[PDB]
DNA sequence: GCGACTAGTCGC
DNA sequence: GCGACTAGTCGC
């Protein structure tokens, strides 16, 4: 990819961009997100049948393809993450030593249908995915337990962010600034083979079944950036 | 069944009323509706003890009783909806088509206890329930999936309908405005005998479940209209 | 256990303490509180493995502690509870005859790792539950269903009032102002030694835990009143 | 069946 | 990033 290809698809140019506004979100239309992939993973308990929520996220995509529209969603617990951010992310590097660079939006491919928005590209080559819980009760969670209680959503982003990226490890640091003292923690998180297999295998039907969809009802993946 | 019999009972004058008064809201208080009757006909995995959901609406219709006091509205999507409910009328009327005429509400009896408010009534006899879903998402796993795709509740809520007016047919509409294009989505739904043989005993029996319970603390069903 | 046992550890002056106030919220950071105190006792259907309601109780606490503060939960319903806090107490004294004495928090033992806030204390003895439902639906459910159709989080919030304050009985009520009349309801719980026991075995190793994770990350319980 | 736990589900 | 529901599971 390039931010040049990006522009003959969708118009917009993509080094001028920052995450959250009118172009970042325009940018994710129709595309299978970090953020949500825990969705296209979700599998039932018996049968071969996509659970409720993995259909939701299929035809919310749909929806984003045919509407060319996302629904506005705010959530205190959202805008507390959004806050708070860049005081993680500052925070983070005094810690680590390492240097963040900010990083737009990546896609794996061509194609542009699966992508990821990092927290950021650090300088040892690993990403960095921030969190900033609305709750104390989850910083706490994962301040004792590590890795062993880091969200199966939140492992299937940062997984997910590798399988995109092609990296090899990622951080994944929680911050809270109603801590008195501990208020940042992070591990690493290796790439995951098992992970990338599943990713492999899931991704590439759930687009062909988008594809399908699209059909029956005369639209094409594409439509949301014209 | 008559404006006459239901100014002798509630008072109320059904023509000075539309879908949103202070009335309209006055009429429903205990009455099973439509779009609550999938609590009515829930049974359990075994037995016959009432499952969750068919008590939380015995107790809910009953305090409407005791209280004449009613739910709050979703008030986010029904401003989406009362901003959209005439496009779409329109739209339906000049698509499929039809004369669509408003219904306020309708009971069955005198009894009062059962009653629908449909969006429409149709010049070839069948009732209209037209729906602005909240989110897309909803108006694309119908687009696609026709009736199958819906609901336990819709179902439900539809044969209640024909029930309450003894119609045979209904139309079941969605739509979207935000779609691009073809965002409106119909099928014609008929008078399901096994729905409405169940009604016919599991309704009845509800019914005197609720004259027990107000008996039990002095309250008779009509009090609310007073 | 004392009023002055409380102002060497917190600096808090029980006496100006009015059930809502800034010295009321200092007061409960970290300690196992009657309308929690359900999630400690929880035990998981198979193996040892804390269930999440448990594990997520004990984070709650922890951050309290490390944070000093607590987030506003609810609030709606609280809300709804304060303003209609004096008439649901005027009723009650009416309609039982006895008098209520409003007390602000009531610690088990000097360790104050263990309180309850109870809506009074009766002039015959008996504490006081005292809830106004947010839904009239709630409030139904306990009218007609008396006793047995209390939840499993109140019985252990009451149990607990009688654990901390070691009473023998407890009034457990509901005011309804929307109902026209019968919108008091009430009945009396006794101690359950069960109960008491099930207090005895768990509680004090879920407070060693507590001590376990704060030493973990360098925290000390006392540390949130300073 | 019962009922407390457990795992989604989806709104905000 | 929750958080208020609720459909499901499992040991009596
Ligand atoms: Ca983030
Ligand atoms: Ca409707
Ligand atoms: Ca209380
Ligand atoms: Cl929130
Ligand atoms: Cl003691």
């Amino acid at each position: 990819m390039t931010p040049d290809i990006i522009l003959q698809r969708t118009g917009i140019d993509v080094r001028a961009v920052e995450q959250g506004d009118d172009a970042w979100h325009k940018l994710r239309l129709g595309v299978i997100t970090a953020s949500e992939v825990h969705n296209v993973i979700a599998k039932p308990r018996s049968g071969k049948k996509w659970p409720d929520m993995k259909m939701s996220y299929f035809h919310t995509l749909l929806a984003e393809v045919c509407t060319g529209v996302a629904p506005e969603v705010n959530a205190k617990a959202l805008a507390w993450g959004k806050q708070y951010e860049n005081d993680a992310r500052t925070l983070f590097e005094f810690t680590s030593g390492v240097n963040v660079t900010e990083s737009p939006i990546i896609y794996r491919d061509e194609s542009m249908r699966t992508a990821c928005s990092p927290d950021g590209l650090c300088s040892d080559g690993n990403g960095l995915e921030l969190k900033c819980p609305f709750t104390s009760r989850d910083f706490m969670k994962f301040r004792l337990g590590g890795f062993e209680a880091i969200k199966s959503a939140y492992m299937a982003q940062v997984q997910y962010s590798m399988w995109v990226t092609r990296k090899n490890a990622w951080y994944f640091a929680n911050y809270d600034p109603r801590m008195k003292r501990e208020g940042l923690h992070y591990v690493v998180i290796e790439r995951d083979e098992k992970y990338m297999a599943s990713f492999d295998e899931i991704v590439p039907e759930f687009i062909e079944k988008m594809d399908e969809a699209l059909a029956e009802i005369g639209f094409v993946f594409g439509e949301q950036w014209r």
